[PDB]
């Protein structure tokens, strides 16, 4: 019985940012406490995860402060490097609400859409011919109402944008003939810095997403 | 009584490519025969059009054969140059089906979406403050089943892509909270070269699109449609 | 008699910036008061205008504050989109005097030259074969002696540069085998903000430029 | 109790697990059990945990005009930050750099590998974390096959000689960076039928050999005691 | 008296391409036979030359075949590296006529203009304050009527373009308030390959350009002589 | 017997920056006092020099303050323009220690390596066929312990980097099969501004480098 391969593509939430005061520097959640790990455990031996979480990462836009943060710069290579996959999970959009990137929620949806499209056109080549995998686009929960004062200037108007993502993400996913899940339906941003997750929140999300995944793959 | 300004942003279909054999060179449809002109006539004195149709133009992707064909390179400037507008009409996607651009229909939808987004964030500045205008995204009709042999190699698998655009364009438009219309619902690509429109097709399209526009910009009529 | 098509390519002066205090925000001159409109009226039914005026637009240089302001990024597409034309009028150079763009008058001439060249090589293709249209390069008048305090820092040394443009523009136009007209010969920058035009100045310019056009086209 | 050591492997199709076949393409991925990185993992034991990033077609630090995703140096900074903290970075690249159309000398390819080592040394570019940067083991690939699949041969003209020259250059560059080196050509050769990729037998040998090398670097107290 | 420094910025004509059959490979003209050398000899001890001639070099446009051939990529650095200078001579434009670069003569003039402007804004900095030097723009002669068959495909329509350069170069130089000289007024492209110069042609050019230079840098004397 | 041609590619040290207080503006060392000139004199009539020294120039990295300062942008053209050569001397690396470029010594070595590689692949063409010339990579001496207060902010941590260059440069040169010389073995940065050389230091360096050159070329 073929082991099913799931690739998880996200930001610091998926890397395992431990929320702290002051907001930085952080250390990585122990493996046991990462949402992806709990996702893996609840799925069982039938499944095998590959995880790529980058602190600061956006859907598809350059961060003028750091040239390595554009998801869409990286994703084509990542997909080809982990082919073949049975599912691609995308949990991005939190960094896209940063003030200086000046994005609307629809713009952020388009960004997630750009990534879905990269998966659908995945590997760009005749060197292999496995099919492209389906995609589960996950909208993150709303930001915290109170963000660490060091980071707050960079998240002005961010909360309202983050609240609007589930609706947009769902339409975009649907338009692509792919799947959707709102992380805000089962958890919220409970980290002390108003942006990242506690281990308790990771656990809830991992277990919830595992149910959703089994529905799609059995 | 304020005159309503409508900006039309498209490709050769909107420039006025006269279909001919061989496919090139062409000459511009006389003004009287252009779809935008008939659109203007059917709208009346209540409306005033601005038209920007570029042969070869795509939604949001570079053509390696010509650096001036990317709609999204041009649109931000165009919008600011014609502010204030009451509506922006986009009729693009036909060139996006060209084989060498290697686009899926969903990708082309995202391209049209990129343009909608540019309109929604239109002018990027404090120099004026008019609101941004609403958008009517128009999907083109399917390509001809028979394309001029000179152009056919460049439109391989293009037909199927063009057939898939209305569904994608509608979702994208809806997702943006904007409007949609399928040109394929009232006309088809009847030009001899299998890509462009006759004057008869222009006339039909112009008249049909004018009805749609009035629905959006005359609120008494907009109201009546919810009934 | 063929109707003659004239394309006007300019900046906020051609859009119809209404001079006000404070300098921004502005509203667009009513159509009846725009210089291009008066140009059209004085030309008669023999002529038909197409107008493209963008606030902030330069000849051929990127504005680091706004990526849509480079005339030469736009002009090739615009020319092809309005083919066939009988004349192209260019009234640009006022924004090129902005301090942070660091341009000399000769440099600005070269920029206008770049645009003339784009018109001369206009459409780059076999898809149509109309000839390319002739060009009337119009130098703007000198800037106001007193510029709105909000904008003044951005126009340091700009006045002297603007005074030098007619001479340079004339040489460049002549070198290209094309025509020239100095807007400063018939009007000056009388707007309250020291940069833009009143409706009275628009009227004078429109009527003067119409005389010049008829000389070129009969 | 002892913290588990994290080793990141950054390579090309050799590291992805290209199964050599005729005709050369299309291929399928070596079963997990037969990948060199997997055997590397098994020979290391529970003391170690691998993260593997192998991309078919990938170069050290140069754009492939045929595919914009193949430049290792475009990807590596992000990858490093995404897998921090690491105890070692292994780089096994250079085989694609010998492709005719990229027009590279062996020294140039060394510089490319050097660019990657430098990215690791300056790894994460930020105050968001402060773990140290990890050491690097640069691995030179073996020489190409003398006979390359006719479909691919035009793109590997003069490639063999370049591949033979890589160990020398890679060693100097690694040494200059104060990092480690290993020549895959010292324990295996390109035995795949297409003249470019590896059989499962060759993967096994390489995995086991590289595991010895890794333990020398990360348990040096033990390595020391063993030598006498 | 300060010794006057003259910087010569050109292409293979200034490097010293020896015309041969077949066209390539060539070897460099002996120093004694280079036009710049004869220029130096005819100027005397009052002057000192610095020479930068690159085979294949254009005014201001990328050659898709070789990324090092754009004069304007190089000139800012070169100017600062040889500061202070009393004159900059530019003899470029021959490679700009190459078919695949698709340039008009006016465009090539603008390219030369771009270089003049770089000289006028020369060093961009506080680190020194010498004045910027004046410029003598030199138009090359027309291409040969017969070009080596290996190179001919790359110089289609090139002859006519090269004939048009003197007029354009003069206007552009004048517009910049700088000087002009037409190499075609005293020599032509007599090399066997139809592109480069013999030693005899170099000698003529060197001596002619030296007269022109002295006019510019000893202008009080030039003035007094004109009677 | 060939007259032997030596091309010297460097920064302000090779241009002839006269150290002064305040640090800027400077004037060029008289020709008689330049290190390259003394190099030429000590070599004799058997040799002929070509010199390209640009104030501010780096090995292979863009200076965000000035787009003309990247050695590797310039070197390919320079090499082809002065072919044929018998030797290329590179004395660069002092500007690479500037704080804002954020380079490690190994990175700077790689930069020098990039230049060596350009020389080894020199002219990229069939238009001539002379061989490529050998290369003598020269590491500069350590910076001054005391730098002009106006320039010091830009050379923080630069001293330590400059001290590390000889070791790195030697490895890189050796790896390329080329030659090396440490300018710090015969001189130090004795200019009043803590960065540039006096005429006395130029003389010492010129004479020392001439010995080295003769060893390589006979």
């Amino acid at each position: 019985d073929k082991i099913k391969r799931v690739f998880v593509f996200g930001d610091s939430l998926t890397w395992g940012w431990t929320p702290v005061a002051p907001i930085v520097p952080t250390t990585r959640h122990p493996h046991a406490d990462r949402w992806t790990t709990v996702l893996g455990e609840n799925l069982g031996d039938g499944y095998e995860l590959v995880v790529d979480g980058l602190s600061g990462r956006t859907t598809n836009i350059d961060d003028p402060n750091d040239p390595k943060l554009n998801g869409a710069d990286y994703l084509p290579a990542a997909l080809a490097a982990h082919e073949p996959l049975d599912l691609v999970i995308i949990l991005l959009g939190t960094n896209d609400t940063k003030t200086y990137l000046n994005r609307t929620p629809f713009e952020i949806g388009l960004g997630a859409g750009a990534l879905i499209n990269m998966v659908q056109k995945s590997p760009g080549w005749d060197w292999t011919d496995y099919p492209p995998p389906p995609v589960l686009l996950i909208s993150p929960p709303p930001l915290g109402e109170t963000i660490d004062p060091l980071a707050a200037p960079i998240f002005v108007d961010g909360l309202a944008k983050s609240e609007a993502l589930p609706g947009v993400y769902k339409a975009i996913a649907e338009a692509a003939g792919e799947s959707f899940f709102d992380a805000g339906s089962v958890v919220s941003t409970d980290g002390v810095d108003g942006i990242h997750f506690t281990a308790e929140t990771n656990r809830t999300l991992g277990a919830a997403v595992a149910q959703k995944v089994k529905t799609l793959l059995q």
